[PDB]
DNA sequence: TTTTCCCGCCAAAAA
DNA sequence: TTTTTGGCGGGAAAA
């Protein structure tokens, strides 16, 4: 009861992971969060709704309808990294290195674009993490006079812990220190 | 002490 | 309206 790892997201992570194949065939694919829900003796819905969004913006997974995911699979990844390639602002982030070393829609929002420009930004000469990306999220997301500092960027941070370990189960991704970096297939 | 991050309030998109 | 989808921060267990 007491330990605070029976409810961690990585735990459930990995439940979903193990609940269909890396590598399945256009066969009678169907997700029913709620009957995920009831699957299990667990969770509040929200678990589930930001592991599939953090699932879906690799494409892992797609929306069907109300209630209603695909889990597709392990197809189009490299091709995701690839295309996320070409949307990369590599100069611009490592630059932002630099800066913090020394010295479509407006509301999309957050959630899905800021896995994916994580899972952009992995990819590096000298994987370098990952606070200093927080302040690069921090930048490509308000970019104005305002700042607004202190607050806003600690959550941020926490998102980006729920990116981090939803992103540990099964995937691609390392556990080195803190400020981590892996992308095993290229 | 700081870092890690769960729970769930509460509000925007759908129904 | 109620429902489903998720931002958003607090607040505490864990390192």
């Amino acid at each position: 009861q007491p330990s605070r790892k029976e409810k961690s997201l990585g735990l459930l992570c990995h439940k979903f992971l193990a609940r269909y194949p890396n590598y399945p065939n256009p066969a009678v694919n169907n997700d029913i969060c709620l009957d995920e829900v009831a699957e299990e003796l667990n969770v509040e819905r929200r678990r589930i709704y930001d592991i599939v969004n953090v699932l879906e913006s690799l494409h892992m997974v797609s929306r069907l309808a109300k209630n209603r995911y695909t889990w597709h699979g392990r197809h189009n990844l490299n091709k995701t990294l690839g295309t996320l390639k070409s949307i990369g602002e590599e100069n611009k982030y490592a630059e932002q290195i630099m800066m913090i070393k020394k010295k479509n829609s407006r509301k999309d929002k957050s959630l899905r674009v800021m896995s994916q420009k994580f899972v952009m930004l992995f990819l590096v000469s000298t994987p370098q993490i990952v606070s200093l990306e927080v302040a690069a999220k921090i930048l490509i997301g308000e970019d104005h006079v305002e700042d607004l500092d202190k607050s806003k960027f600690k959550t941020k941070i926490r998102r980006l812990y729920d990116i981090a370990n939803v992103l540990s189960s099964l995937d691609l991704i390392k556990k080195v220190h803190v400020t981590e970096e892996r992308g095993r297939k290229p």
